[PDB]
């Protein structure tokens, strides 16, 4: 288990992305969403130059799941994944150049009043929107080239540590929202259900919801788009 700070401009970048958002919070689910997909379209492309890419988990879903018992939301994908050193550097830093690009049209863009939610989703930036809704956000992620790690922040620092459950994603990334009070209204099927249709039809992966049907209770996963 190692803790680090965040990077500055990531702590500047939180604020303006929490702070542009914070009147349209559902939007995290979107954002997240589209890392899921991104991540997909990664290993996608890399199996056309690898045979072996897929050999970990056969998969290429985006998987959600309330648990409203625990407070927790889910969101997982069969991506690419992340190594250890991509879940330090990725999320704790200015790792790609688009990002500062992110910065400079935000902040101009949000002093001329322009819009800047399509900034967010352009620059794929959308992952600390996690945040508006969530105290913890927990990242474990499996790739091809690691082990599984278990990345964690209340956003003010964050840990990584080796999964000590071993590899059990196969391969891909799930996110993990500790959903703040005033959210919990993201545990309920039906809110999550419509919220995934509404943000998934343009993803060329399928993405499941565990719902349950119903005194017999069958629970399984439900495509979304
Ligand atoms: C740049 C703003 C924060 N950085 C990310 O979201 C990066 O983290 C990684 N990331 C986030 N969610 C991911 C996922 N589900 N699978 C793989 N990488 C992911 C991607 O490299 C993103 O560019």
């Amino acid at each position: 288990s190692e803790k680090f700070a965040f990077q500055a401009e990531v702590n500047r970048m939180m604020k303006l992305i929490i702070n542009s958002l914070y009147k349209n919070k559902e939007i995290f689910l979107r954002e997240l969403i589209s890392n899921a997909s991104d991540a997909l379209d990664k290993i996608r492309l890399i199996s056309l130059t690898d045979e072996n890419a897929l050999a970990g988990n056969e998969e290429l879903t985006v998987k959600i799941k309330c648990d409203k018992e625990k407070n927790l939301l889910h969101v997982t994908d069969t991506g690419v994944g992340m190594t250890r050193e991509e879940l330090v550097k990725n999320l704790g830093t200015i790792a790609k150049s688009g990002t500062s690009e992110f910065l400079n049209k935000m902040t101009e863009a949000q002093e001329d009043g322009q819009s800047t939610s399509e900034l967010i989703g352009q620059f794929g930036v959308g992952f600390y929107s996690a945040f508006l809704v969530a105290d913890k956000v927990i990242v474990t992620s499996k790739h091809n080239n690691d082990t599984q790690h278990i990345w964690e922040s209340d956003s003010n620092e964050f840990s990584v540590i080796a999964d000590p459950r071993g590899n059990t994603l196969g391969r891909g990334t799930t996110i993990t929202l500790v959903l703040k009070e005033e959210a919990s209204d993201y545990l309920e099927l039906d809110t999550i259900k419509n919220l995934v249709k509404k943000y998934s039809q343009f993803i060329n992966f399928p993405i499941y919801v565990w719902s349950s049907k119903t005194e017999k209770t069958v629970w399984d996963w439900e495509l979304m788009n």
